[PDB]
């Protein structure tokens, strides 16, 4: 029952025509998607070969671009998911399959369909002791309403997130009460937020480069902490901050190319906890 501990985890295999075809808020550089696939490939080795999680793996849909990213699509607490309405309409043709995936291991589904609410996964932070949802373009107040109304043990707070970013593109969870908060203008204004809003403090894990905020934290059985986090060949200056984590089981997960299309650790995976 302690924080972060999961059994299953659910990912999605990137279509082909993620590499053109894939929503990004800037434009960049070509994405390799063979380089793609193989870094997720990895990324889903950590969970389920080396972590032991149980991984359920959606069949890719060239038709859905960004189905790999399925953090977005839903939201899952204890026994209850939240299937999510995407602020990006095309992108609500990936629910369906996450909620049968989630009803087959036999979470409480609720369903986001009021059509004035949208609201991406990869706005909501959990930190075990309460939600922090980013207001976005893709994220509104209806969307973080429902939510609010979905997970009632829960406290519900809303936090500003300005250009093409999620709340969770300069932050994410390090560890028990630990947020991995980036260091620019935009993540320090959002942490003070949070921490102003919260009845408690949270300890905090201060990162030079705010994508590398963005890692998954996992407590595995007869392991402990255990955190998968950007390489020191992507951010050097950032995996050096975790290094600091004498605690943690430290794994380097590369997503350079993902990163590309706005895809962070986070957003390819749903994490359960099935007891």
């Amino acid at each position: 029952a302690a924080f972060g501990r999961a059994t299953h985890a659910v990912v999605r295999a990137l279509p082909e025509s993620l590499g053109q075809h894939a929503l990004r808020s800037a434009k960049g550089e070509e994405v390799d998607v063979a380089r793609a696939e193989r870094q997720h490939q990895l990324y889903v080795g950590v969970l389920g070969s080396k972590l032991g999680l149980q991984v359920v793996e959606l069949p890719a849909d060239e038709s859905l671009p960004d189905c790999v990213f399925v953090e977005d699509v839903a939201v899952v607490c204890e026994e209850t998911a939240l299937i999510t309405r995407p602020g990006a309409p095309s992108r609500r043709k990936e629910v369906d399959m996450m909620k049968e995936a989630l009803e087959k291991l036999q979470l409480n589904i609720v369903e986001m369909k009021d059509e004035n609410a949208t609201l991406d996964g990869g706005d909501v932070l959990f930190t075990g002791r309460e939600f922090f949802v980013g207001l976005s373009k893709r994220t509104n107040q209806r969307g973080a309403e429902i939510l609010a109304d979905t997970f009632k043990d829960y406290a519900v707070s809303t936090v500003p997130v300005a250009d093409g970013l999620h709340l969770k593109s300069f932050c994410s969870m390090a560890g028990p009460n630990l947020i991995a908060i980036g260091s620019s203008e935009s993540a320090q204004k959002a942490l003070k937020i949070m921490q102003q809003m919260s009845d408690h403090r949270y300890d905090k894990l201060t990162v030079p480069d705010d994508i590398a905020a963005n890692c998954i934290y996992l407590n595995i059985p007869n392991k402990g902490h255990v955190l998968l986090h950007r390489t020191p060949e992507e951010y050097p200056e950032s995996a050096k901050v975790y290094e600091k984590l004498k605690d943690h089981m430290l794994i380097p997960v590369s997503m350079s190319e993902l990163e590309k299309v706005d895809g962070l650790l986070t957003c390819c995976s749903v994490l359960i906890n099935k007891k």
